[PDB]
Protein backbone atom coordinates (compact mmCIF):
# COMPACT_ATOMS: atom_id res chain seq x y z
CA UNK A 1 0.00 0.00 0.00
CA UNK A 2 1.38 3.41 -0.82
CA UNK A 3 2.58 5.76 1.92
CA UNK A 4 2.69 9.49 1.61
CA UNK A 5 4.82 11.42 4.10
CA UNK A 6 3.33 14.84 4.77
CA UNK A 7 4.66 17.63 6.97
CA UNK A 8 2.49 20.48 8.29
CA UNK A 9 4.43 23.71 9.02
CA UNK A 10 3.61 27.32 9.86
CA UNK A 11 3.60 29.90 12.62
CA UNK A 12 2.21 29.20 16.08
CA UNK A 13 -1.53 29.38 16.34
CA UNK A 14 -2.38 29.12 12.64
CA UNK A 15 -4.24 25.82 13.14
CA UNK A 16 -1.72 23.14 12.20
CA UNK A 17 -2.89 20.77 14.94
CA UNK A 18 -6.54 21.68 14.43
CA UNK A 19 -6.29 20.89 10.70
CA UNK A 20 -4.67 17.51 11.35
CA UNK A 21 -7.15 16.54 14.07
CA UNK A 22 -10.08 17.63 11.90
CA UNK A 23 -8.82 15.52 9.01
CA UNK A 24 -8.44 12.41 11.15
CA UNK A 25 -11.03 12.68 13.94
CA UNK A 26 -13.66 14.90 12.26
CA UNK A 27 -13.58 17.14 15.34
CA UNK A 28 -12.55 20.75 15.95
CA UNK A 29 -10.28 21.38 18.97
CA UNK A 30 -10.55 24.76 20.73
CA UNK A 31 -7.22 24.40 22.54
CA UNK A 32 -4.48 21.86 21.85
CA UNK A 33 -1.18 21.84 23.76
CA UNK A 34 1.15 23.88 21.50
CA UNK A 35 4.19 21.80 22.49
CA UNK A 36 2.92 18.40 21.27
CA UNK A 37 4.71 17.37 18.07
CA UNK A 38 3.85 13.95 16.71
CA UNK A 39 3.10 12.03 13.53
CA UNK A 40 -0.38 10.68 12.84
CA UNK A 41 -1.56 8.04 10.40
CA UNK A 42 -4.68 7.92 8.21
CA UNK A 43 -5.69 5.29 5.68
CA UNK A 44 -7.69 6.82 2.85
CA UNK A 45 -8.65 6.08 -0.73
CA UNK A 46 -7.54 8.91 -3.05
CA UNK A 47 -8.41 8.61 -6.77
CA UNK A 48 -9.02 4.89 -6.30
CA UNK A 49 -5.68 4.23 -4.58
CA UNK A 50 -5.60 3.07 -0.96
CA UNK A 51 -3.08 5.44 0.68
CA UNK A 52 -1.48 5.66 4.10
CA UNK A 53 -0.90 9.29 5.06
CA UNK A 54 1.94 9.73 7.54
CA UNK A 55 1.44 13.33 8.77
CA UNK A 56 3.94 15.21 10.96
CA UNK A 57 2.25 17.97 12.95
CA UNK A 58 5.21 20.23 13.71
CA UNK A 59 5.41 22.45 16.77
CA UNK A 60 7.93 24.97 18.04
CA UNK A 61 10.96 26.73 16.59
CA UNK A 62 14.10 18.50 17.46
CA UNK A 63 15.22 15.18 16.01
CA UNK A 64 11.79 14.04 14.76
CA UNK A 65 11.23 17.31 12.90
CA UNK A 66 14.64 17.17 11.19
CA UNK A 67 13.98 13.55 10.21
CA UNK A 68 10.58 14.02 8.61
CA UNK A 69 11.72 17.25 7.00
CA UNK A 70 14.55 15.47 5.31
CA UNK A 71 12.40 12.54 4.27
CA UNK A 72 9.08 14.36 4.05
CA UNK A 73 7.62 14.11 0.63
CA UNK A 74 5.27 17.02 0.72
CA UNK A 75 4.63 20.09 2.83
CA UNK A 76 1.53 22.00 3.87
CA UNK A 77 2.61 25.58 4.52
CA UNK A 78 -0.15 27.01 6.71
CA UNK A 79 -0.99 30.58 7.61
CA UNK A 80 -4.25 32.03 9.04
CA UNK A 81 -6.22 34.56 7.00
CA UNK A 82 -6.66 36.70 10.16
CA UNK A 83 -2.91 36.66 10.95
CA UNK A 84 -0.87 38.86 8.61
CA UNK A 85 2.40 38.00 10.35
CA UNK A 86 1.82 34.27 9.76
CA UNK A 87 1.36 34.98 6.04
CA UNK A 88 4.54 37.06 5.96
CA UNK A 89 6.35 34.20 7.79
CA UNK A 90 5.54 31.66 5.03
CA UNK A 91 8.66 32.68 3.09
CA UNK A 92 10.93 31.54 5.95
CA UNK A 93 9.31 28.10 6.00
CA UNK A 94 9.54 27.73 2.23
CA UNK A 95 13.19 28.84 2.17
CA UNK A 96 14.07 26.31 4.87
CA UNK A 97 12.21 23.49 3.09
CA UNK A 98 14.10 24.32 -0.12
CA UNK A 99 17.38 24.16 1.84
CA UNK A 100 16.52 20.82 3.33
CA UNK A 101 15.54 19.35 0.07
CA UNK A 102 18.15 21.28 -1.87
CA UNK A 103 15.56 21.99 -4.54
CA UNK A 104 13.07 24.66 -5.58
CA UNK A 105 10.71 21.90 -6.88
CA UNK A 106 9.21 20.50 -3.66
CA UNK A 107 5.61 19.20 -3.42
CA UNK A 108 3.84 21.90 -1.42
CA UNK A 109 0.44 23.52 -0.88
CA UNK A 110 -0.11 26.99 0.59
CA UNK A 111 -3.00 26.82 3.08
CA UNK A 112 -4.97 29.85 4.29
CA UNK A 113 -6.71 28.56 7.40
CA UNK A 114 -9.50 29.98 9.63
CA UNK A 115 -11.57 30.97 6.57
CA UNK A 116 -14.71 30.85 8.75
CA UNK A 117 -13.57 34.00 10.60
CA UNK A 118 -14.56 37.52 9.59
CA UNK A 119 -11.42 39.47 10.58
CA UNK A 120 -9.66 38.73 7.29
CA UNK A 121 -6.42 40.65 6.92
CA UNK A 122 -4.92 38.49 4.13
CA UNK A 123 -6.91 38.63 0.90
CA UNK A 124 -7.26 35.53 -1.22
CA UNK A 125 -5.58 37.44 -4.09
CA UNK A 126 -2.49 38.11 -1.94
CA UNK A 127 -2.08 34.44 -1.13
CA UNK A 128 -2.78 33.45 -4.75
CA UNK A 129 0.05 35.78 -5.82
CA UNK A 130 2.44 34.25 -3.29
CA UNK A 131 1.50 30.71 -4.35
CA UNK A 132 1.92 31.63 -8.02
CA UNK A 133 5.42 32.96 -7.31
CA UNK A 134 6.27 29.61 -5.72
CA UNK A 135 4.56 27.53 -8.42
CA UNK A 136 2.20 25.81 -5.95
CA UNK A 137 -1.53 25.65 -5.21
CA UNK A 138 -3.35 27.87 -2.75
CA UNK A 139 -6.29 26.40 -0.84
CA UNK A 140 -8.38 28.01 1.91
CA UNK A 141 -9.48 25.89 4.84
CA UNK A 142 -11.38 25.95 8.11
CA UNK A 143 -10.48 23.35 10.73
CA UNK A 144 -13.68 24.43 12.49
CA UNK A 145 -16.18 23.75 9.68
CA UNK A 146 -13.99 21.25 7.69
CA UNK A 147 -14.22 23.45 4.55
CA UNK A 148 -11.25 22.73 2.30
CA UNK A 149 -9.49 20.37 4.74
CA UNK A 150 -9.70 17.18 2.66
CA UNK A 151 -8.93 19.23 -0.45
CA UNK A 152 -5.74 20.63 1.10
CA UNK A 153 -4.34 17.26 2.16
CA UNK A 154 -5.46 15.32 -0.93
CA UNK A 155 -4.20 18.02 -3.25
CA UNK A 156 -0.82 17.73 -1.54
CA UNK A 157 -0.93 13.98 -2.35
CA UNK A 158 -1.71 14.75 -6.00
CA UNK A 159 1.23 17.19 -6.05
CA UNK A 160 3.56 14.52 -4.75
CA UNK A 161 2.29 12.25 -7.56
CA UNK A 162 3.23 14.77 -10.26
CA UNK A 163 6.75 14.93 -8.86
N1 LIG B 1 -12.28 29.91 14.07
C1 LIG B 1 -11.25 29.04 13.83
N2 LIG B 1 -10.28 28.76 14.86
C2 LIG B 1 -9.20 27.85 14.54
C3 LIG B 1 -9.12 27.24 13.29
N3 LIG B 1 -8.04 26.44 13.28
C4 LIG B 1 -7.46 26.53 14.48
N4 LIG B 1 -8.18 27.35 15.28
C5 LIG B 1 -8.03 27.80 16.51
O1 LIG B 1 -6.74 28.53 16.59
C6 LIG B 1 -6.06 28.19 17.66
C7 LIG B 1 -4.74 27.53 17.36
O2 LIG B 1 -4.96 26.24 16.79
P1 LIG B 1 -3.81 25.15 16.78
O3 LIG B 1 -4.25 24.01 15.97
O4 LIG B 1 -3.36 24.87 18.20
O5 LIG B 1 -2.63 25.95 16.06
P2 LIG B 1 -1.10 25.51 15.87
O6 LIG B 1 -0.21 26.26 16.88
O7 LIG B 1 -0.74 25.90 14.42
O8 LIG B 1 -1.03 23.94 16.00
C8 LIG B 1 -7.05 27.17 18.47
O9 LIG B 1 -7.75 28.04 19.47
C9 LIG B 1 -7.82 26.66 17.60
O10 LIG B 1 -9.20 26.37 18.11
C10 LIG B 1 -10.13 27.56 12.22
O11 LIG B 1 -10.07 27.05 11.11
N5 LIG B 1 -11.16 28.46 12.54
C1 LIG C 1 9.53 34.72 11.09
O1 LIG C 1 10.70 33.98 11.09
C2 LIG C 1 10.70 32.61 11.26
C3 LIG C 1 11.92 31.94 11.27
C4 LIG C 1 11.95 30.56 11.44
C5 LIG C 1 10.77 29.85 11.59
N1 LIG C 1 10.83 28.43 11.74
N2 LIG C 1 10.44 27.74 12.85
C6 LIG C 1 10.66 26.42 12.61
C7 LIG C 1 11.19 26.32 11.33
C8 LIG C 1 11.61 25.08 10.62
O2 LIG C 1 12.76 25.00 10.19
N3 LIG C 1 10.69 24.01 10.40
C9 LIG C 1 11.10 22.84 9.67
C10 LIG C 1 11.42 23.08 8.23
C11 LIG C 1 11.96 21.93 7.45
S1 LIG C 1 10.84 20.59 7.23
C12 LIG C 1 11.29 27.59 10.82
C13 LIG C 1 11.80 27.95 9.46
F1 LIG C 1 13.09 28.27 9.51
F2 LIG C 1 11.65 26.92 8.63
F3 LIG C 1 11.08 28.95 8.96
C14 LIG C 1 9.56 30.52 11.56
C15 LIG C 1 9.52 31.90 11.40
MG1 LIG D 1 0.09 22.56 17.41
Amino acid sequence: MTEYKLVVVGAGGVGKSALTIQLIQNHFVDEYDPTIEDSYRKQVVIDGETCLLDILDTAGQSAMRDQYCRTGEGFLCVFAINNTKSFEDIHQYREQIKRVKDSDDVPMVLVGNKCDLAARTVESRQAQDLARSYGIPYIETSAKTRQGVEDAFYTLVREIRQH
